[PDB]
């Protein structure tokens, strides 16, 4: 699709929210876990994603994500408008090598990302660059 | 400089832990507020930040940073070897929009990254795929 369209959700596991962006595009995944899925949560991502990229539309597959004020006022501010199971697939191979969740599941962003044809980690800075 | 260099640091600021990498050859800023200047924070981020940009090198004003065992335990794993002020200048200008200091200094990422002659956003996202 078009370059500035990210994806947002969040999955489960150990009892813990991982929230996931997939810039559409690319296939190129930013993710983090967060201790409950609330809004203020993926307000504060929202920024974070928005600084780091440039971020015009964000689509999710639970619309009632983004019903918050605070989710409505971090997209009202940053000038925002409205393939996780390969990640979860990466984290279970990798759960092993670390303690934390969190950690494991960094680490399968860096696989996933940096995987070739090229990886998502190039895609998207060719994907970001050409529309400059 | 080439574009694999990257700088990490801490700075503090309300009681509050605040770490800080530029990406040397762009000007790009990723931030995080952290509990503690600890070496597993560090750690932590280091694998975040490698699994978004190719990191090689990383550079610090303070080599003590980088002499805990997790933090060199993240940057074997990751493949990694070993304006500030302007930050804090644009935290301050708009800490009364946000409650929380985090807050505040994603907002003023989103600012410094975003402001442009490019900007150190689209600079890092030139610089790299120019590489590839
Ligand atoms: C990363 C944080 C600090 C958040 O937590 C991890 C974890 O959750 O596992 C953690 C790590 C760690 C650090 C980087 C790392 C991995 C694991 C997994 C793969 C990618 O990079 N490490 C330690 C530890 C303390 N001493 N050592 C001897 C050592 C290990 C490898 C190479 C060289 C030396 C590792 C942790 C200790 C307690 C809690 C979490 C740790
Ligand atoms: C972002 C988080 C959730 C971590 O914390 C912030 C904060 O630290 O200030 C916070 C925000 C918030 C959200 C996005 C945002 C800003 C502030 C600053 C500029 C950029 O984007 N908002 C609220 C709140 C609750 N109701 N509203 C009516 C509203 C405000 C603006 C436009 C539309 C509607 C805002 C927070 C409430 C409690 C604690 C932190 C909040």
């Amino acid at each position: 699709c078009s370059p500035g369209i990210w994806q947002l959700d969040c999955t489960h596991l150990e009892g813990k929210v991982i929230l996931v962006a997939v810039h559409v595009a690319s296939g190129y995944i930013e993710a983090e876990v967060i201790p409950a899925e609330t809004g203020q949560e993926t307000a504060y991502f929202l920024l974070k994603l928005a600084g780091r990229w440039p971020v015009k539309t964000v689509h999710t597959d639970n619309g009632s994500n983004f019903t918050s004020t605070t989710v409505k006022a971090a997209c009202w501010w940053a000038g925002i408008k409205q393939m996780n199971k390969e990640l979860k697939k990466i984290i279970g191979q990798v759960r092993d090598q670390a303690e934390h969740l969190k950690t494991a599941v960094q680490m399968a962003v860096f696989i996933h990302n940096h995987k070739r044809g090229y990886s998502a980690g190039e895609r998207i800075v060719d994907i970001i660059a050409t529309d400059i």
